[PDB]
């Protein structure tokens, strides 16, 4: 008597005619190169699960990227393994070069290719109303091509985005909370940034697929052609809901709680509020108005609805008029 159930619209059975072994990662036996071939140059940043380290390889000179694992979940380990290796050589899908034994954490390092990134704090800034729209692309054929292969990224974000601006190239990035599509299995509601979790996380439902990326993307698109970052600024994961139904009203969350059976918390009660929905032009003004169109106004509320079910798949993004003016290559 609970919630109802929910399928993805699009590539919903392509994990079921595998055979057990491309999406049964607990069952990989890791290939491990040589540790000896990587001397770290620099320290990139430390997250919660790895440390992430600039280095060389020192048979190429090449300049390459370490993570270093960690986890207390240990199966993610071999999770984050097999979809890198299932993904790779994909458009815009940063690549797996090596998998190597560190001396001292003892634990897997994942050895990606290097990108020549620009903050996104600085390059959000800068973006033409151009640059917004090629870059968007470019993003959806990661986005298209994982969803096709039966995998979910769950972590959409600007950090998440790698920008080598000089040569025009992007890389999607940090594939360790991404996860196999089966439908019908029931998902962690606990992934994804706070600011580009999707409505279905913040009502804590688990049946989720695919187009929890493209919400994520969606706060993106809005946080760079409004430029408001970000976008929705939650305080914590309930706020979170509450400044989403400052922008999309609650009438309409309402309908989408209902539709799937689903009960808020009663933690909302004295928090939601009554709100309408908003016309996206309320965030029009002379400082972004030259990255606003009609065309990227339809686009984004087309991504930005509450029901999962609703909005644009990757490949249905591709097809929409904000990309007309994008040169593609080639
Ligand atoms: C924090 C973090 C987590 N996970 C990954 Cl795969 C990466 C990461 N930073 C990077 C990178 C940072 C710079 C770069 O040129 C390439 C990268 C390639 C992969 C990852």
């Amino acid at each position: 008597s609970g919630p109802v159930p929910s399928r993805a619209r699009v590539y919903t059975d392509v994990n079921t005619h595998r055979p057990r072994e491309y999406w049964d990662y607990e069952s990989h036996v890791v290939e491990w190169g040589n540790q000896d071939d990587y001397q770290l140059v620099r320290k990139l940043g430390r997250g919660k699960y790895s440390e992430v380290f600039e280095a060389i390889n020192i048979t190429n000179n090449e300049k390459v990227v370490v993570k270093i694992l960690k986890p207390v979940k240990k199966k993610k380990i071999k999770r984050e393994i097999k979809i890198l290796e299932n993904l790779r050589g994909g458009p815009n899908i940063i690549t797996l070069a090596d998998i190597v034994k560190d001396p001292v954490s003892r634990t897997p390092a994942l050895v990606f290719e290097h990108v020549n990134n620009t903050d996104f704090k600085q390059l959000y800034q800068t973006l033409t109303d151009y640059d917004i729209r090629f870059y968007m692309y470019e993003i959806l054929k990661a986005l298209d091509y994982c969803h096709s292969m039966g995998i979910m990224h769950r972590d959409v974000k600007p950090h998440n985005v790698m920008i080598d601006h000089e040569h025009r190239k992007l890389r999607l990035i940090d594939w360790g909370l991404a996860e196999f599509y089966h439908p019908g299995q029931e998902y962690n509601v606990r992934v994804a940034s706070r600011y580009f979790k999707g409505p279905e996380l913040l009502v804590d439902y688990q049946m989720y697929d695919y187009s929890l990326d493209m919400w994520s993307l969606g706060c993106m698109l809005a946080s760079m052609i409004f430029r408001k970052e970000p976008f929705f600024h939650g305080h914590d994961n309930y706020d979170q809901l509450v400044r989403i139904a400052k922008v999309l009203g609650t009438e309409d969350l309402y309908d989408y709680i209902d539709k799937y059976n689903i009960e808020l918390d009663p933690r909302f009660n004295d928090i939601l509020g009554r709100h309408s929905r908003k016309r996206w032009e309320r965030f029009v003004h002379s400082e972004n108005q030259h990255l606003v169109s009609p065309e990227a106004l339809d686009f984004l509320d087309k991504l930005l609805r509450y029901d999962h079910q609703s909005r644009l798949t990757a490949r249905e993004a591709m097809e929409h008029p904000y990309f007309y003016t994008v040169v593609k290559d080639q």
